[PDB]
């Protein structure tokens, strides 16, 4: 069993603390394959996607796609924050990620993906206001939430508030302006419009680029989902939940750090409005599972019952910390999403899980399985999830975007940094929780 | 007030009975504008779209779009059937339409539009199995229902069953095969797949061309709506209702005419299954309007609450005769669709009505207003509808596809034969019902 990591000399970024961490788990885990996968995945982001300038800037690619997603980057380095206090170089690189994310938001708060400079790209021709610094401009609420989540954890972990300077002040102001604009209270259309000539229905918006209408009930419209697919009803519930928590984190930062009570109150006020609207528009009395959370709503009364593997998702609500795992409505939702009553839940001879319209029928995303484990309150459940991830890797030793429910050999995206980071994060979390014996019991 | 009809010498098809009909209403109506519009609209199909070979074939164009829609053609000549018993040439032309429709269905029961021969067209490159005889291959349930509706009315009206020969036998068999295939009980995918590289989200299907998943509860999946837009949840309720009635009509034909009890029973059995599934999947307990009919459902539990102007529609249910106008659930639905709770109901300074995602926000389709009048049980309501159609024609004296809720001058499709036929049909129906005094009361 030889590692699939590039090579000491080919690795883009090296973190000694990270290296010490995998050494520990390797000698701690008794399953050769599991340890092998952890060594390949956990450091993947550092090994092949991190571009640190040694100063205050860090550019992070997603892997397969040569660009930087605010979402992917915010998650790709997330599990490293807990090691920053023991690695000065790592800590500086993390601050560089945050600094770059905030600069991206200020370039275009509606964009989901950015280029290192201004090389533009194939999507420059999209029917929307483009800029050479952008790789893609699909409006996704979670794009603005992930950076805040990272910066907050970073700050609380290291105590370093140097990342909350002028750039941050402008970015947070742009997040509020964009969130408010997308509540679409004044006009059903607005500043953001998007269409693209493609054969993929969810890569373009309906109604001349304005998307399906929404009734301004206080929720924030999201043109696209964290899966990069267009929403059916724009008030994406999982992303709105993520927005509430992110706004509250920013408010705490603006208060204790920048000491700007006015701007913080705006964050809090918006969070309260979105949270109240969620409580009366995002809940559905399902006849089989009881009260559950809808995936998307339009404010007119329509509610889409389903779930997509991409985080933020309904099942991942507790992972991001938007709801307690004990939330009764969440538990009911958890049962629903992992059943044949969810149009995107698939089950075959290779395993089961949630997929989405992005790849299509029978294609399950391991991300959904990992989130099931991350939010699990039962060791037996966690064990089956880990083993399933192990048996559906097609011997590549990496995490893929999706695989066929009847044949893992049929999979997409062999190099998905965000997914590998999540797997390393899961195993590390389990270990730090004293569940090593559980992992070591894997056949 | 000079007529907008082409010219006696430029008219494609001439019907003396039709000419006598407009002469009667002209001297009967006291409103110059109304009479003018009736003379322009009622005969529009005959004046500019009918191509009769003098034998057993009739090709009918839609007008703006140079092709034949099974849907449009079946409606464009509908109101003429009641005059066939007094016009031999007209009667033969109607039989030629039916004959051509059945031949189309046998060419490709999944296609919605056909060419006169095999000139192909711009959609030949669509990501689906194309044929030069086809103009477009968007699967729309109503495409197979409209021809049956016409043939049945024709037969019951004239007594001529010569249209139910070998071609009809093959076509009806194709309708059953196609309907059954689209219940998608054996596989969530099937023989029909469709995608197109376009910027219009509803001109392509999600999930690699298979559309959004459906749970095989007995309903028939419809890839696209009578508006030519892709469905969100494939079990289109209005079209499934239309399917039930059409199947029952065909069963009666197969029994009394072709005397084939076996094939007829298959039609009846399918109708019963679809009807039962409608009763338990297409109904929604709306908290504001009570029990109403959903627009589309997926069988998993999702229900789309809205309405589109294109017939078959929810409001037009009684018009096509799929439900009694007295149906309580229909009445509740009628209130809902004509309110701000319907995402596609628009109201402005020019008037109000239903539109759809096809053209976009604020664009109301007069078809919705006409259907409101057609299904109305109140003279006052009918009067406002007629006057609204009169005040939103932009002085063109014709029926348009849609107009801006705040400015009728902003409209689409100046030449829409199907719509003109419907307006002439509405006025004629009102007159034959002794409501001339009502029309003559229009200011």
């Amino acid at each position: 069993y030889q590692t699939n990591r590039p090579e000491a000399s080919k690795r883009l970024f090296v973190s000694q603390e990270v290296e010490r961490q995998i050494d520990h788990i390797k000698q701690l885990l008794t399953n050769a394959k599991l340890a092998w996968m952890f060594e390949n995945c956990f450091p993947n982001t550092l090994d092949t996607t991190v571009h640190f300038d040694g100063k205050e800037d860090t550019f992070v690619y997603t892997g397969d796609i040569h660009a930087m997603w605010l979402r992917d980057s915010g998650a790709q380095v997330w599990p490293y924050v807990q090691l920053a206090n023991k690695d000065p170089e790592l800590k500086k690189m993390l601050a560089g990620v945050i600094n770059r994310q905030f600069k991206c938001i200020n370039i275009d708060p509606y964009a989901n993906a950015f280029n290192m400079n201004s090389e533009g790209g194939e999507w420059m021709s999209d029917l929307t206001d483009m800029k050479p610094e952008l790789h893609e401009r699909k409006w996704e609420i979670d794009s603005l939430c992930y950076p805040i989540r990272l910066a907050y954890h970073y700050w609380k972990t290291t105590g370093d508030a140097s990342v909350f300077s002028d750039e941050w002040l402008q970015a947070i102001a742009n997040v509020l302006k964009t969130f408010k604009e997308q509540q679409r209270k004044d006009d059903a259309k607005g500043p953001y419009r998007f269409q693209r000539k493609t054969e993929r229905a969810l890569d373009t918006m309906t109604n001349d680029g304005w998307g399906n209408p929404v009734k301004p009930v206080g929720l924030i419209a999201s043109a696209f989902r964290p899966s990069d697919d267009a929403t059916t009803f724009q008030f994406l519930v999982p992303s709105n939940f993520f927005a509430v928590t992110s706004l509250r984190k920013a408010a705490e930062i603006l208060n204790t750090v920048n000491r700007k009570p006015a701007l913080a109150k705006e964050c809090t006020a918006l969070a309260d409005e979105v949270e109240k609207a969620l409580k009366k528009y995002a809940v559905c009395n399902h006849p089989k599972y009881g009260k559950i959370y809808a995936f998307e709503v339009d404010g007119f009364g329509n509610q889409l019952l389903m779930d997509d593997a991409n985080v933020p998702s309904l099942i991942a609500l507790p992972y991001l910390g938007d709801v307690k795992v004990t939330d009764p409505i969440y538990q009911n939702t958890r049962k629903f999403v992992w059943s044949e009553d969810n149009p995107y839940f698939f089950k075959g001879s290779a395993g089961e899980g949630i997929g989405g319209p992005h790849i299509g029928y029978d294609m399950i995303w391991p991300m959904s399985i990992m989130m099931k484990a991350f939010t699990s309150q039962n060791d037996a459940e966690i064990k089956t999830c880990i083993k399933m991830l192990m048996d559906t890797d097609a011997g590549t030793g990496f995490m893929h975007e999706s695989f066929n429910k009847n044949d893992p050999k049929n999979f997409t995206r062999a190099w998905f940094a965000w997914q590998n980071t999540l797997f390393g994060e899961l195993i590390l979390k389990l270990v730090n929780e004293g569940k090593v014996d559980l992992l070591n019991s894997i056949q």
